């Protein structure tokens, strides 16, 4: 009685395939650009991967983002440069224009295209329901894309979505904690930010794939259409089940616990209880009903899945009906 193996389903051989070297960063050979092309004008923000700042490169007098790396193990710094290098050019991912030696800190420094973005603390506030339909659709494209491409991006969230809201433009950024999927692996499950963690990482289900963003995304939709942010507030990861619980309800967690044979850690005992699955509609007040519609809820509800399996894909959530007037209005005749 371990846990009952899991594949995902789709894209699910994309590296089995690949050459070697798409997928074995500890392989790459990092290409140095020039450290004298750019100097920091401001910073950005800092954390336990890196701080980042706006610059600007003195060449050409063009803005660029630049993270400098704190220090890590090189092949940390090769998966993300590697996948960086892998999707670039993808829809929505964001560029990595350069990579050099910061000579202060005398470890790599990452050089991004500037996006204008909004803090999405400010922005939130101020979206439509048309505006959301539309960057989530633009979420969905670089994700199909990098789940295509065999990489789950295992920290979405709304700080890691650059938009610049006067030209409608995202892009999916922080590429970190980012990994290759290869079919049976168990993956590390501390991985994503708290309130964006899905169900198979709260109980140690490490079995997982591509989906794990799909939840995530799905937390990213309930704190837009309900003006919640973020929407499932854990103290801890315990708590942050507790939290989902009250919502999705534990007869479905029990259910997908038993249909994994996951082992549930007994910290969880005295705190889950015994919860009702709630309707939608419990989060609906009247300053978010004109962001709800049954499309939306409907949808919602596709990617809010304790089993992971069952969660929409990337590909099939853009067919969904919450998205058609988006999807007309980019069919542009150029
Ligand atoms: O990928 C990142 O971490 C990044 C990219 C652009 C801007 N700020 C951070």
């Amino acid at each position: 009685s371990g846990p009952v193996p899991s594949r995902a389903r789709v894209y699910t051989d994309v590296n089995t395939h690949r050459p070697r070297e798409y997928w074995d960063y500890e392989s790459h050979v990092v290409e140095w650009g020039n450290q004298d092309d750019y100097q920091l004008v401001r910073k950005l923000g800092r954390g336990k991967y890196s701080e980042v700042f706006e610059a600007i490169n003195i060449t050409n007098n063009e803005k660029v983002v630049v993270k400098i790396l704190k220090p890590v193990k090189k092949k940390k710094i090769k998966r993300e440069i590697k996948i960086l290098e892998n999707l670039r050019g993808g829809p929505n991912i964001i560029t990595l224009a350069d990579i050099v030696k910061d000579p202060v800190s005398r470890t790599p420094a990452l050089v991004f295209e500037h996006v204008n973005n909004t803090d999405f603390k400010q922005l939130y506030q101020t979206l439509t329901d048309y505006d959301i339909r539309f960057y989530m659709y633009e979420i969905l494209k670089a994700l199909d894309y990098c789940h295509s491409m065999g990489i789950m991006h295992r920290d979405v969230k709304p700080h890691n979505v650059m938009i610049d809201h006067e030209h409608r433009k995202l892009r999916l950024i922080d590429w970190g904690l980012a990994e290759f999927y290869h079919p049976g692996q168990e993956y590390n499950v501390r991985v994503a930010s708290r309130y964006f963690k899905g169900p198979e990482l709260l109980v140690d289900y490490q079995m997982y794939d591509y989906s794990l963003d799909m939840w995530s995304l799905g937390c990213m939709l309930a704190s837009m259409i309900f003006r919640k942010e973020p929407f499932f507030h854990g103290h801890d990861n315990y708590d942050q089940l507790v939290r989902i619980a009250k919502v999705l309800g534990t007869e479905d967690l029990y259910d997908y616990i038993d249909k994994y044979n996951i082992e549930l850690d007994p910290r969880f005992n005295d705190i889950l209880g015994r919860h009702s699955r709630k309707r939608w509609e419990r989060f609906v007040h009247s300053e978010n009903q004109h962001l709800v519609s049954p499309e939306a809820l409907d949808f919602l509800d596709k990617l809010l899945r304790y089993d992971h399996q069952s969660r929409l894909t990337a590909r099939e959530a853009m067919e969904h009906p919450y998205f058609y007037t988006v999807v007309k209005d980019q069919a542009r005749m150029g």
